[PDB]
């Protein structure tokens, strides 16, 4: 725990060492978790918040994946009975009439409950069923036929989904396949009731059938954020506002601490310093509903919001809701204290199933148009490319202490970074305002 560019942070480090000899230990900050504790000095004084540190693809898994797996009768999106791997047992309202239809599948009386083994034996005759409905029809079977094994997979998976007769009746897009128009055919797919109704399934089997290949479906449920690295994304977010001068997040470094509290030796971690009266965002936002700001006010806290803004944009914080963004109210009047930023700097933007939104984004403030004096702060910085590969380069010598830190992903992470300060300059410089920024389509810089 060397700071020696920091002897401020350092003697609060001492402290926090000091305190825990004399048997003062941090502790949880909530007692279900034990990721997050409250730092103490030899004088009970909360100092600073420490945060510790083969697949097979075919049609079998691809319908897993699309249609789950419940072992309880459950609605589907049309508040059909449903159980299993995508089983639809009745389009009937009455619970008893898809029990009574379910019994008759499983060969006993199952009340609604059947085992995974039988759910997996449903699910096999289910397929067969789409396999033989494909066979049997005239429109489909050509374009079966002609089809390789993973387009195949894609044309079993609708007639699963929909039936026989409802992939039948794509007339022309069936067409398109047989003629091996796979551009065109993804095109023509798409514009159907069946994509607006499941559009994230159809997309996935679009997809199949466009490239012929699992594309789709391989790299679902990763995520945008390297696994195991939030206290360096702590640190990350302070580095960033530190080279910025932003100065909203609270000093934050990776440390390695010792405690009895701990759940298992020293643990590496993120120590954040603790900062005083300061209530959630939420929280003075209702309260300016009754007491509106003073316009001198009002202007000293738009900066403060929208030097947030700058951070959030930046590190692409995927976890910023208006209850872990800070407000202190009672030099500066009104502050914004940005805390609890262990899930930005992603690998990769997310996708739109899942936007990771900035829940400021929806504030009415946000659509306050950055002031001149924001832009004339910060364009100097991120518009200097000597400035932000700088800023890259710090990252690097802090993200690479990490034991699984690999290269290509971490200049995923820089890429994603630059291309979001793209964005923002380009905002910054046509003068928008926060809720314009997030508007912008995600670029990257290669
Ligand atoms: N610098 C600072 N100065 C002053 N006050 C600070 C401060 N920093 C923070 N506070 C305060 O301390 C609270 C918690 O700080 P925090 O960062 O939110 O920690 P936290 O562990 O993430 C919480 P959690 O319930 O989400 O814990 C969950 C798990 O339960 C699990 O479910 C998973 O989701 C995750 O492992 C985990 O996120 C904040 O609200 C603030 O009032």
């Amino acid at each position: 725990n060397a700071f020696l560019d920091d002897p401020e942070f350092a003697d609060i480090m001492l402290r926090a060492e000091q305190a825990i000899e004399v048997g003062i230990f941090p502790e949880r900050i909530s007692q279900g978790s034990s990721g997050s504790y409250f730092v103490k000095d030899p004088k009970r004084k909360i100092i600073g918040v420490f945060k510790p540190k083969w697949t097979k693809y075919n049609i079998f898994e691809m319908l897993r994946i699309d249609e789950g797996l419940r072992l309880k009768i459950y609605k589907d999106t049309e508040g059909y009975y449903t159980i299993g791997i995508g089983h639809l047992l009745t389009k009937s309202p009455s619970l008893n009439a898809a029990k009574s239809e379910l019994d008759k599948a499983i060969g006993r009386n199952t009340n609604g409950v059947i085992t995974k083994d039988e759910a997996e034996k449903l699910f096999n005759q289910d397929v067969d069923a789409a396999v033989r409905g494909i066979l049997r029809n005239a429109k489909l079977k050509p374009v079966y036929d002609s089809l390789d094994a993973v387009r195949r997979a894609a044309l079993i998976n609708m007639v699963f989904q929909m039936g026989e007769t409802g992939v039948a009746g794509f007339t022309n897009s069936l067409r398109m396949l047989q003629q091996k128009r796979w551009d065109e055919a993804a095109v023509n797919l798409a514009k159907s009731r069946w994509y607006n109704q499941t559009p994230n399934r159809a997309k996935r089997v679009i997809t199949t059938f466009r490239t012929g290949t699992w594309d789709a479906y391989k790299n679902l449920g990763r995520g945008c954020l390297i696994p195991n690295q939030g206290y360096l994304s702590e640190a990350g977010a302070y580095l960033v506002d530190n080279k910025l001068h932003l100065s909203i997040v609270p000093k934050t470094k990776v440390v390695w601490l010792v405690s009895e509290t701990f759940n298992y030796p020293p643990k590496i971690g993120s120590f954040q310093l603790f900062v005083e009266g300061y209530k959630e965002a939420e929280y003075w936002l209702r309260k300016f509903e009754a007491d509106p700001l003073p316009e001198n006010i009002r202007k000293q806290f738009q900066s403060q919001f929208e030097r947030l803004v700058i951070l959030d944009y930046i590190i692409r914080n995927t976890d910023r809701g208006n209850d872990n963004w800070l407000v202190r109210y009672e030099e500066f009047l009104i502050k914004i204290a940005a805390i609890d930023n262990g899930l930005a700097f992603p690998f990769k933007h997310p996708d739109e199933w899942r936007a990771y939104p900035f829940h400021w984004a929806w504030l009415p403030q946000a659509k306050v148009p950055f002031s001149e004096e924001i832009r004339n702060l910060i364009l100097p910085y991120i518009s200097d490319m000597n400035f932000v590969q700088d800023l890259c380069e710090d990252l690097y010598e802090l993200f690479k202490t990490d034991k699984g830190f690999d290269k290509a992903t971490f200049e995923s992470q820089m890429s994603v970074m630059r291309g979001q300060i793209l964005n923002l300059t380009q905002a910054l410089r046509d003068g928008k305002s926060p809720f314009q920024l997030v508007q912008i389509p995600c670029v990257i810089v290669e």
